[PDB]
């Protein structure tokens, strides 16, 4: 139900081995750890969660862009990229995609049935 | 060796049934038709060309964004999106990805071995 | 003006007007503290957030209220906000312009950093 | 200033300076004719391309020479250029700002259209 895909605009490649943490907003307005992983050779992170676990609510996907750029020897601006959205329930799969540059990022959601 | 992927930033979906034409630059600096198709339900267009046909040179990928937006009832700015690049030969596959909004588009290249 | 925020609307091809922007700074106890806030003008720009005196080193978060923007236009957006988190002034004072480009299911942001 | 072009560099977090920009207009015989050209300033902006008199209805192409920009910085880019093609002034005169954000393997562009 939730996949994350990361691309690198400088190298023209998938962004490989990028740490990604997902949080869900708790009733006290704090962020509870929900799922995490590292992107694969294709820049994709699958298997984050299951249908039963992914309930409606506010999620944060935190992509560690700074570590990624430093591992490539490139100087970065942002601490990370945080993408915060509401999951709303018919049948739906979410893909959070991000395109990374050192001083800019773009993110889009691909929500399909 | 060449794939095109198109996303819609307004609807949060793949951009389905988008016409795409690819041209290769001829010796007289004109644009020769090379391949074309329409994006699938996943927003992807595969099978454009073969290894033997896709030689080094300057290519143009013309995405008919205006037709796409009009078919969705949304008012567009651009006539189309044209993405022009040089193909250079080790082992390489090219993905041209585009993210569409009515008054903006973004494109990236994903070049892998 | 060491910190300026500019917001554009990719649907309409226009400045994003009356967009709320909240800026936070990480405190020594590792929580986010309020730093400054404002709203974009008719040009989509937000000037006057801070001053050279107030804008010290730190980790800053600029939270752009994209959800309210789209909801006011009658549209149901995907994101809650667009957030930009960065370390500022580590090698001395700089001027930062944070720009954001908004669509209902996407946003982009960029930083332009100049040396006064 | 009915037509302005702004270019930013996503690698350095800076204006893209000294970027060549060529503008063409489709002729009645369906070919591209030269219309105007210039280069971005130290702010990454290009003003003075055209005038209200000259900038009539038509289909325009704005070709930003991104390849030369990156090659001058010692970088081998992917794209030949970034091109923006649009119909202008169809419902009367408008002011257009074409902005582009550049990386070596990517670019984005947006249009801001205002009614004088
Ligand atoms: N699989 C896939 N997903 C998205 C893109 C993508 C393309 C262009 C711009 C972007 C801006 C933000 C996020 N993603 C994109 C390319 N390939
Ligand atoms: N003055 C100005 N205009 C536009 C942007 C801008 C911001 C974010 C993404 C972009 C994508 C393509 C083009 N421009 C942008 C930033 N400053
Ligand atoms: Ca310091
Ligand atoms: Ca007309």
């Amino acid at each position: 139900p939730l996949m994350v895909k990361v691309l690198d605009a400088v190298r023209g490649s998938p962004a490989i081995n990028v740490a990604v943490h997902v949080f869900r907003k708790a009733a006290d307005d704090t962020w509870e750890p929900f799922a995490s992983g590292k992107t694969s050779e294709s820049g994709e992170l699958h298997g984050l969660t299951t249908e039963e676990e992914f309930v409606e609510g506010i999620y944060k996907v935190e992509i560690d862009t700074k570590s990624y750029w430093k591992a490539l020897g490139i100087s970065p601006f942002h601490e990370h990229a945080e993408v915060v959205f509401t999951a709303n329930d018919g049948p739906r799969r979410y893909t959070i995609a991000a395109l990374l540059s050192p001083y800019s990022y773009s993110t889009t959601a691909v929500v399909t049935n």
